[PDB]
């Protein structure tokens, strides 16, 4: 099962050429979908070595509800550095919205706690939603959210998660996004007393940048290997997980493929 | 091409039995997709008669930005009456968020105009989004938004739209939802000087209500007929469309199937 490589190949082969905000140029398709059965393995890609350390810390960073790169920086993760101000600020991005979405009333809404609370007390709910798409605050963000909106689902004790990603840099960002949300689903499941089901990735603008074509063709020439296995130490709260509470067992990827400068 | 009936059949056959809010009981799948090529035909189902008039007035009502069933009632449409207050108020639902999302600055954001603007001046944008999922105002709503979040995409002068529908009553709601978004996509296309492309329907919790099983089987037993054609009169503004402007040519459906008591 290689949902990601399948999609990458599909877009490489049938994507429409298309200009963009960065001026780099892309090939693109709209409304494409991936499904991983998380009970079958953790979807950290094996066709190139993915820097999980940065994935994990970025997610922990989101869960803290930080808007400033400082903490990410202290753990050696520089993926957000370009976009920060000189004081480190990114604006009310992902984590700020996840943890403290400002309602007109002056209350800040912790969507992550709310979601977990629903998984525990009313798992059949069709409203277990977290949205980072705060129409009123987009303009103050350094970048509008790419992974914008996500929903949980429970069936026979198993937790599934679907993410709507409006904009999908397939080579660079997407491998991070998949691992991030699979990790999140594990954490949420652990905290809710559920086992993991499916992760469904639904994308809007799914693109390959014109300057990643060689890197992509190389990746598609590689034979996929067994997915690794995710383990988590026990914690009282999702907000108490640390990097050290996470282990990825039997991760055996093909070599890393550097992003073009 | 029958994405709706296929999905309907698929949930009936392989969906998991599942309790719900209304107490009715459902059979359910998570994360299912339908695609329609809008250039091939207007996806008003033919396997049963769909009250398009209700569909069109509802959409015009959203576009007006109304929170009160009034304008709808006056036009012989009753689908929201049951959820309204004594004053006929639904709180800040679809239309209010579409036309006037409250930002923390006090400003009110007309998402419909902002999307149209992007379609006209920056059609390559990957940020052409409209969201009804306003976390801070959900509690004030009669019902949380089902069709929650949608995005536009342009390629080769062709406009596509993807809808994220967090919750979908497959028998009753979804046939309206499909028509409604296909209709809006035509309006946006005309207003931006684009032709129509794909409507992609992405669902969260997709369910058949226990009390709809017999009606579902009837619908599945019928052979589909050609889709009708949408004919939209010229207007210089999306907000100036009227019901009279909206014509459905050659709609030849099987008989209506009433929603059981
Ligand atoms: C065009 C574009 N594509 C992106 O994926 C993107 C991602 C972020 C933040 N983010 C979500 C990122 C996820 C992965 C990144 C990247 O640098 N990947 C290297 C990792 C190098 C390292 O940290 O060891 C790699 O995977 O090759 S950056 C900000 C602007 C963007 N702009
Ligand atoms: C459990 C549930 N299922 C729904 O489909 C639903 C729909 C609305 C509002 N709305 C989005 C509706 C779309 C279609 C409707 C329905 O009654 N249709 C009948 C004809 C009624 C009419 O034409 O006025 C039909 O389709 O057979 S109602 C509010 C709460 C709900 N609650
Ligand atoms: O977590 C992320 C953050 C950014 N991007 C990519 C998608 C786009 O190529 C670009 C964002 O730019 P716009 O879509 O807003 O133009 O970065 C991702 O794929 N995942
Ligand atoms: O345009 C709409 C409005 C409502 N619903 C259905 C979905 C659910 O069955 C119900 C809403 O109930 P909850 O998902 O919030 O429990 O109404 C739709 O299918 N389409």
């Amino acid at each position: 099962m290689t949902p990601y490589e399948d999609l990458l190949r599909f877009v490489l082969e049938t994507g429409t050429p298309k200009s963009d905000r960065t001026g780099t140029g892309t090939r693109s398709l709209f409304g494409q979908q991936m499904r991983y059965d998380l009970s079958a393995g953790f979807p950290l890609l094996t066709t190139k070595k993915v820097h999980f350390k940065s994935v994990a810390y970025e997610l922990l960073w989101f869960l803290r509800g930080d808007s400033n790169i400082g903490w990410l920086h202290e753990h050696g993760v520089t993926i957000w550095d370009e976009w920060a101000s000189d004081t480190g600020e990114l604006g009310p991005i992902y984590g700020v919205q996840w943890r403290s979405w400002p309602a007109p009333s002056g209350e800040h809404i912790d969507q992550i706690s709310a979601a977990l609370d629903l998984l525990r007390t009313d798992p059949d709910s069709r409203r277990i939603i977290v949205s980072a798409w705060n129409v009123g605050e987009i303009e103050r963000m350094a970048l509008p959210p790419c992974h914008a909106f996500f929903q949980f689902y429970v069936a026979d004790g198993r937790l599934s998660c679907q993410l709507y990603q409006r904009s999908a840099d397939l080579f660079l960002g997407v491998p991070f996004n998949i691992a991030s949300y699979a990790l999140l689903t594990h954490m949420m499941a652990a905290q809710a007393g559920l086992s993991v089901g499916e992760f469904i990735w639904t994308g809007g603008d799914c693109h390959i940048y014109d300057n990643h074509v060689e890197q992509v063709r190389l990746q598609l020439s590689r034979e996929p290997r067994p997915y690794p296995k995710l383990l988590l130490a026990d914690r009282d709260s999702i907000f108490e997980y640390t990097y050290e509470d996470i282990v990825v067992k039997n991760y055996d990827p093909h070599p890393a493929i550097k992003a073009p400068v």
